[PDB]
């Protein structure tokens, strides 16, 4: 009897709901913060996401001498996608500070990974740079372990990301 | 036997009722902050949401020298809609500061967008301002970046906006 | 087998249920705060309510230079009714202030409205007044907009009404 | 199948205790408060409950210049009766003063009503000065609206209530 | 088929716990507060509780000019019984202060009762006392009213009782 | 078909459930706290429980003008067994004080106790010594009331014991 | 038919995890708390247990006239095993403190049980250790007593141990 | 009839749900705490975990007389892994602090386990280092012990583990 199909369809229903809240609870996210010891002071240019969102405004402002935090998370929903994405500060030397983050959704395939890099003159953050930082330039894996690096322009980082979907990144940008 | 129907209806109203309790739960809103540095003094116009409400008042005065707090959000219940609007003072030299904001409920279709644009005389915002400021006017995206721009009569913005479904329009107004 | 009809007055009983438990979820209410810089003392009156009620006192004296809060709600219960209603204070000058406020039900055939008007000598608000100032008088709408309009008496209002369900009407009452 | 009967016995219950629950959950109450400024000393005799019941203390001694709190509720459990009845008071010049107060279950068949006179001597409150109070001496309606009246004795009354079932009294009682 | 049987036996078992959770929730209880100004040092004998319980101590001494607290409630469970019995203190003179109280299960049936009377020496409560204070010495209704009374011995009584199952019986002890 | 018998077992089982959740609510316990004013200083002994347990420490000293809090109930889980027990302190001048109480399960068949006793020696609370008290030493009921009673040895005792579940035992030891 | 295979099945579950989810919320712990007067500094060297398991730190000192606290308790999960073992600590005089705790989880077979010894030199804890407290050296109840033992080596014990799941273990070392 | 399929899911189905939110409830973690009393500053390098993550930062700078903390715990979900990695530490003195941990997910077939060496040289904690650590270099058991090591470099180690999948590493490391 047609009986069976309606149960088919309920079982079949709150199988799916299941699975829906199970996906709408995985939780990637970021905080993000960046000690600027560099001499000069940094303003605010944007925040790329290839992946995800943020619920903030990107300071603009930071002092020598002061810190910057900022953070964002996974799309909203059942989706299957992370937080991925660059930071851009102009810097008052003429040049960009820009940042990588990646906290992806699938730890099978992928890993967290972040980088830093200083771009000669004023460059909105976009899906060319990330894709240059991420995939071209000796980017920094989220493993939990602190990494230095020389930046050019008298400019040296210093940073960390730990491994899990509640990431977080600190770098420090001190002189050279 | 017509007893798989009362089951069937059953079912469907539990579906039925699933779906109109997600719709329920989507939240879509905007928080507004405009500084005036534009050294004169705003008295409040109006809002015309092209889509959803607020629950506060517009705030009526804003001297130089302060800030300008307002927010909205989309319509309570299951609807499909978004907040989408515009914000319109009169200035003490004659004209009319207008904000356009929109955050809207398919990002599927849709993304986050503002303007700011400062029109002459005393008008009063309505969905002829809304498409102008909309669809004509070289609106700015909510990108996560910071955007620039010349206003006339003396004056340049400086605006962010985030990408999110909890939407924040930061707007300062100086002297250019 | 009547075992369906026992499960159709089941399922007919959980659709009723669900439906009264919306019902009276949906919330209508006003808050109203008016600003006395009239000069003179009001004298409250009282309160005519086309549809809900409200659980304070209205505040009896108002001062120069000082503001009066009130409140109310649709009544309680599954009753698909709203809030409307003529608040009606005295003035040391013999006259009365008289003040409408509509937050209806149903959005889909009905819009938020308000009203000021200052009637000679002293008038109770009722039936009468409300259909005065609701289809007579050129009522404002709740539209998220300041109004600012005369009284006679040496007197001018100016007034904010927001458009949701959570209204709020916000008027100050000032020397002409 | 008697399989029928033992469901429709299910289902009726289940009905039954909806119901019972929701009148279980009607509430109405009363909070009163009335102001001495009558020149002399009241002093409490009783209040006489035409419908529910109070869970406090009637307050013995109220001197001039200070208000006398009370309240009630209608009667536990899904009874569909309210609240009603006569607060008496001895005043130090002999004589009583008597406050009713009505706040109905059936809001269909009867409203909030409020009444205050000064009988002469000693008299507590029962079902006949409820009955006089009620249906002979010219009382107000809870209409969210404030009344005056002389009480004779050198006394006048000025008091106001509100329209819901969360009722509020406020009297006060001064020099005529 | 003796699934019908299975069937009868839940829905059985369900009616008799919603049944035993609802006389269960019935609560009765009792607070009383006893004010000595008698002149006399009071000294704690006994409760005698004819229905119900107490869960603390009865205050031993109670000097001139401070006031007793104890209070009681009906026995846990699904029971019909109230709270009832009499509270009896010596004094300091030779003789017992004893105290009624009686907050019954069934309203229908029964009314809240209290009374106050001076035997001559030490007197513990129990049955018979209660017998006598109960049907036989004029006991004062729980009426939310004031009662009066001369106690003999130099001393009178002015006491107040609630009429609801969540009562307070306030006594004041004077010297008349 | 064994259908039924599964059922049978399912209702079986929620039945089994529910009973043994009853059980397991129900409380009984004792919280015990003696006054030292005999002139010398208690040492602890111990607590035999006839029924039941405790979860803290006996205070091992009590000087003089001090007082000992203990504490005890039933055993975890669906028994029906109460708290029951002999609470033992050696005195400094070579005796035992002794302290019963009785904290049954089933008040139908049970009451309240406790006793207060001397004996010669330093005595360990047991089964004898707990029969002795409860069956042939003349205890008192906890039946809400004062009972004093000479100890021997130039003491007396004083004590106040509830009647419900939530037992409470004051006694006090003082010099005759 | 086979659909009472699967309910057979379905039922069977859920007894199954009830009888888990029980299992897993019986619980035993210890506290345990060692007063250490016997003039000389306690060094921590570990804990056997023999069932069970610790969330803390074992101190590592203990000085003159101070205490140590530790705990455990039994395994997480739906176990039937407690908590048993043996804490020692070496002393400034070369020897080492040792005490048993068994903490049983079936009471039907089991009693709480504690012992305290000083074995000459320095040895850690464990199976044999255990076994000597627990069978062969005389081992104290816990069984609601104060129970005093002379150590050798100029010191003695005095102890006390509850019979209840929630066990403590208070134990004072003094210089005999 | 395939209305047994349906059930058979069914029931499949909630026995999945059932383990794996069983699974997904097993914690395993590690709070660590180092007290560096070894005379030389130690910078971090990084944490090379074998099993599972951590949620924070790795202290950077620890100076003489300070603690470093650190913590981790397992993989979220329903996996049956858990917490297992080295710590990295470069030393003043050139050389490398390393520290091993190991909290498993199945108790049945392993233990906890640590480890405390000083490497020379700046190496980086990765799998070749924890394999030295753990199977290689007589690592210690969380067995509820303190173990003293000289690490050679003028250093020695001293350091203790609980049993439990709530792991804490307590380890001082001080001058030889
Ligand atoms: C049934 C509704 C389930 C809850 C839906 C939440 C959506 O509002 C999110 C919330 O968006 P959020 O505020 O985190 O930021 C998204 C903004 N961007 C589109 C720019 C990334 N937006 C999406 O694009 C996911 C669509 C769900 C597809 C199954
Ligand atoms: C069928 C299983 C294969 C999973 C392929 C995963 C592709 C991901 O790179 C992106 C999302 O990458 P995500 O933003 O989370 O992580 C960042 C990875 N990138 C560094 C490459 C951007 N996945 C999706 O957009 C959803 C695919 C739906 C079918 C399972
Ligand atoms: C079942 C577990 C096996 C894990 C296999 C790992 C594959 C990864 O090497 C890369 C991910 O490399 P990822 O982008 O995290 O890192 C590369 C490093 N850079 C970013 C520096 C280039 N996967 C892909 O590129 C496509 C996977 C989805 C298609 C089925
Ligand atoms: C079904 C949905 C289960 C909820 C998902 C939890 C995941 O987000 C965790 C998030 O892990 P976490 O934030 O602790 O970071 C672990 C990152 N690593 C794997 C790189 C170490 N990662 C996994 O690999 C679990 C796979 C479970 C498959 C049923
Ligand atoms: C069915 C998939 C296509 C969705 C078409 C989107 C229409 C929206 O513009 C408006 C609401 O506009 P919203 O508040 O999202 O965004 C503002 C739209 N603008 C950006 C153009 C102003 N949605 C509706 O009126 C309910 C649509 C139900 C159709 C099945
Ligand atoms: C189902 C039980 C829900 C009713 C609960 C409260 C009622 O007292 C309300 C709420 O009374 P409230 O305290 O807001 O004030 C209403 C008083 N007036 C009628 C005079 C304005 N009054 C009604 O007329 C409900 C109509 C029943 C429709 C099925
Ligand atoms: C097809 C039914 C649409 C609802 C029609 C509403 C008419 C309203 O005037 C009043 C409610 O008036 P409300 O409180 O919304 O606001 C007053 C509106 N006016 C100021 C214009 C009178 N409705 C009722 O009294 C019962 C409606 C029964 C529908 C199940
Ligand atoms: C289908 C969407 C309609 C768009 C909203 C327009 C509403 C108006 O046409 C009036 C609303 O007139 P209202 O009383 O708000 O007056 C508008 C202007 N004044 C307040 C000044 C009179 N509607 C009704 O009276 C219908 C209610 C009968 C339901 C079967
Ligand atoms: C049965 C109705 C339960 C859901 C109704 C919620 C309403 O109170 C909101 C109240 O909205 P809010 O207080 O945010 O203000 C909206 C006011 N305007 C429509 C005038 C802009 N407005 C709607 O238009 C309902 C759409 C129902 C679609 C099934
Ligand atoms: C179908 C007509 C039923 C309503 C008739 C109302 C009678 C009321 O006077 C009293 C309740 O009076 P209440 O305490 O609300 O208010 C006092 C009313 N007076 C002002 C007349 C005294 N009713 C009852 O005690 C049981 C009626 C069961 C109705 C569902
Ligand atoms: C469906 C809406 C129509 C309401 C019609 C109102 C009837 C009421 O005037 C009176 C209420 O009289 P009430 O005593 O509140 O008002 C008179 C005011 N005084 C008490 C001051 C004289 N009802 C009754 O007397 C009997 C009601 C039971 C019928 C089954
Ligand atoms: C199934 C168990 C339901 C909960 C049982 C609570 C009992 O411990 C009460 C709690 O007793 P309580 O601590 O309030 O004081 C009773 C003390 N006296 C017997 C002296 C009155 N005692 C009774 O005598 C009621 C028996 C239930 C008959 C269906
Ligand atoms: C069958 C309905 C008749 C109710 C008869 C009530 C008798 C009550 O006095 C006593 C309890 O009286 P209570 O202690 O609550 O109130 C005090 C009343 N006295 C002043 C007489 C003690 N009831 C019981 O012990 C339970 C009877 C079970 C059959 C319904
Ligand atoms: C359905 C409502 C009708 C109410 C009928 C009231 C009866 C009461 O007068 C007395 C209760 O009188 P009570 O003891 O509260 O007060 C008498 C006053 N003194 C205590 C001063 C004697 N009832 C009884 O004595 C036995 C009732 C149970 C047998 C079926
Ligand atoms: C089914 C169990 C309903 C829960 C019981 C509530 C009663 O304890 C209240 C307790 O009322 P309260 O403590 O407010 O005091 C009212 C006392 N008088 C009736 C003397 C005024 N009294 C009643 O008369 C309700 C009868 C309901 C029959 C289903
Ligand atoms: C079945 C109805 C008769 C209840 C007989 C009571 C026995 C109690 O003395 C003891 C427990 O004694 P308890 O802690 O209540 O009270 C102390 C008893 N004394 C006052 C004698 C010390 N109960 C049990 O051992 C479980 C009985 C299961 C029989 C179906
Ligand atoms: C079903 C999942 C419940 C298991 C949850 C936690 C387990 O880690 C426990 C709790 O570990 P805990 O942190 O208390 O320490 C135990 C460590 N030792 C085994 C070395 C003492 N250890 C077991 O051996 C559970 C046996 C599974 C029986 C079906
Ligand atoms: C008929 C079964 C009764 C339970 C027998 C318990 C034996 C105990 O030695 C240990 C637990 O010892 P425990 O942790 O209670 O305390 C130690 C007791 N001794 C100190 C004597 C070893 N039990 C187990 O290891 C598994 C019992 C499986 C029952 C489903
Ligand atoms: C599966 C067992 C779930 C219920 C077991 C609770 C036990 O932990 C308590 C723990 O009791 P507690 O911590 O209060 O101390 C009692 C210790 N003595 C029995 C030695 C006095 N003691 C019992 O004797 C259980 C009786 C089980 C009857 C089905
Ligand atoms: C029937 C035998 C199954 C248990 C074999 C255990 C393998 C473990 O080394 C690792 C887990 O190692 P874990 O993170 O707990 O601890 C590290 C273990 N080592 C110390 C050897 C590295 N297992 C897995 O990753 C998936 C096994 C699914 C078993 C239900
Ligand atoms: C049912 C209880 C019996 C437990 C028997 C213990 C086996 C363990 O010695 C080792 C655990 O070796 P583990 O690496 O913890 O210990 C050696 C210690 N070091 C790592 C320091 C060398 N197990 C394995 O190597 C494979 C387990 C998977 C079999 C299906």
């Amino acid at each position: 009897v047609a009986g069976a199909v309606i149960d088919g369809a309920g079982l079949g229903f709150d199988v799916l709901k299941t699975v829906l809240e199970a996906l709408g609870n995985v939780k990637r996210k970021i905080a993000v913060g960046i000690d600027n010891e560099s001499g000069k002071t940094w303003t605010a240019m944007n925040t790329y996401f290839r992946s995800g969102t943020s619920d903030i405004v990107l300071p603009h402002k930071v002092a020598h001498g002061k810190a910057l935090l900022y953070n964002g998370q996974k799309n909203r929903g059942p989706v299957a996608t992370g937080v991925v994405g660059v930071i851009a500060y102009s810097m008052s030397d003429g040049n960009t500070l820009a940042v990588l983050f990646s906290v992806p959704y699938d730890y099978n395939w992928y890993s967290n990974w972040w980088n830093v890099r200083v771009y000669k003159g004023q460059k909105r953050a976009d899906q060319r740079m990330y894709e240059e930082l991420y995939y071209h330039r000796s980017p920094f894996r989220g493993d939990n372990g602190w990494h230095s690096r020389g930046l050019g322009y008298g400019l040296k980082s210093r940073g960390f990301m730990n491994s899990s979907g509640h990431a977080i990144l600190e770098i420090h940008v001190t002189k050279a």
